[PDB]
């Protein structure tokens, strides 16, 4: 459906791009996102999809929204408007000055410290997932390590059961691609409801967890109150089970297409850590944006108090004002610009974890699986939102090609 064209729009920037179904899709997410980067499409245009909202649609105005917090606020950061207002987790639902002061915690439970200490429950949980699917010859990818690795990583850390995870993985979706059944605020009291009690046995009788971590902590010397804790223990649950879950499954496609460039990390084991930042640059996954709190002109566009902008994190390094070549996948390239993992206040405190994560599975499967295809005749399908994912994604080789270590 498309809304009502306000009457602040004009004709000239109408754009109607559709952030959950985009048209392109067929040709893979980022390209699909990248048609907004065509010569002819303005600097910012307006979709009357999901609602109606802005799109910023290049780097330079991307990052200078998301620096201007003073005019684009975080308070109603999803599209579509009923998403971004139910939307309150905690630190991405506040502006500073209050936000800032939640990070630190945030901070204690997944960052450079945490993932330092977790690095041989990453190491040791590839390397067994990866050799028992290694002699098989073939694996649904998503299913078997995309899915798995990270979120079992997370649940551990969380102090969660991992046969909790198929109903917290379909409630996480449900906030990021919503299949329909569930609206955004129904996905988010549903994982309170799971939360809430958790929260509290975790401040009755502390573990080290990090949910006891975040429910029992201190943010700028003052208690945690119950409600900050489930609304900063929310948004982990969803940085665990939806981002780095997606990405490996580009990267994997990425790499199973492309023999030259698993010759490249194989010969050249060193360039894993750079191939990791280009692969994060080219398969850039994540979309949300702001809320104008009063009305502004913005690189010559009127934008009105409430409008909400859409300033897709993924489109900036996909922009060639910031990458020559930028579908061009080159792990030598010397200024890899992009805002991947965010801009700005919020930039985001679990790529740490997330590079951990990435680069050990590169290590890791290259180490054991060198040689892999995508399956007969397969069609890997993408799919958009909030965060971009695949579908699914079948893999095969020949386990004669394959090392036991
Ligand atoms: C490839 C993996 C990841 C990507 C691309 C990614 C991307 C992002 C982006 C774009 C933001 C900023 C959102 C905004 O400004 O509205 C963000 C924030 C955040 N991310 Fe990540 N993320 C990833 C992995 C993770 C993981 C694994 C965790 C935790 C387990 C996590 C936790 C957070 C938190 C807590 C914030 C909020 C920071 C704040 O609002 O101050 N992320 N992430
Ligand atoms: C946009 C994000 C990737 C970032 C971490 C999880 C996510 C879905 C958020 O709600 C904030
Ligand atoms: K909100």
């Amino acid at each position: 459906n498309l809304a009502p064209l306000p009457p602040h729009v004009p004709e000239h920037l109408v754009f109607d791009f559709d952030m959950y179904n985009p048209s392109n899709l067929s040709a893979g997410v980022q390209e699909a996102w990248a048609v907004l980067q065509e010569s002819n499409v303005p600097d910012l245009v307006w979709t009357r999809c999901n609602g109606g909202h802005w799109i910023a649609t290049r780097g330079q105005l991307i990052r200078e929204a998301y620096e201007d917090y003073r005019h684009f606020s975080s308070e109603c950061p999803f599209i579509p408007r009923e998403a971004g207002e139910a939307y309150d987790f905690i630190p991405t639902s506040m502006d500073p000055p209050e936000q800032r002061q939640f990070r630190a915690l945030a901070n204690q439970v997944v960052g450079m410290p945490v993932v330092d200490k977790l690095e041989n429950r990453i190491q040791e949980l590839a390397c067994s997932l990866i050799e028992s699917l290694r002699p098989q010859g073939q694996c649904n990818f998503t299913e078997d390590y995309a899915e798995p690795f990270p979120i079992r990583i997370f649940m551990l850390l969380a102090g969660l059961p991992e046969e909790d995870i198929p109903h917290l993985k379909y409630l996480t979706d449900q906030m990021t691609r919503p299949d329909g059944s569930m609206t955004f605020a129904e996905a988010k009291e549903a994982l309170y409801d799971y939360l809430i009690p958790i929260i509290e046995q975790r401040r009755q009788k502390p573990g080290t967890d990090a949910i006891s971590i975040v429910a029992n902590g201190q943010v700028n010397g003052r208690p945690i109150t119950s409600d900050e804790a489930k609304r900063m223990c929310g948004l982990l649950l969803v940085g665990g089970l939806d981002t780095v879950v997606n990405f490996l499954s580009f990267s994997m496609e990425f790499l199973a297409k492309s023999p030259e460039h698993r010759q490249e990390l194989i010969e050249r084991p060193e360039r894993i850590p750079a191939a990791c930042e280009e692969l994060l640059r080219r398969f850039s996954l994540v979309a949300d944006g702001r809320i104008l709190t009063s009305d502004y002109e913005f690189h010559g566009v009127q934008l009105k108090k409430g409008d909400q902008i859409l300033l897709p994190q993924m489109l900036s390094g996909l922009d060639e004002r910031e990458n020559a070549c930028p579908m061009h996948v080159d792990f030598s390239r010397q200024k890899v610009s992009h805002t991947t993992f965010g801009h700005g206040s919020h930039l985001c405190l679990g790529q740490h974890l997330a590079r951990r994560e990435i680069i050990v599975t590169l290590k890791e499967w290259l180490t054991r699986i060198p040689d892999f295809s995508i399956a007969p005749g397969a069609q890997i399908q993408h799919k958009s939102g909030i965060v971009s994912g695949v579908q699914a994604l079948p893999l095969v080789w020949d386990p004669a090609t394959t090392k036991a270590v």
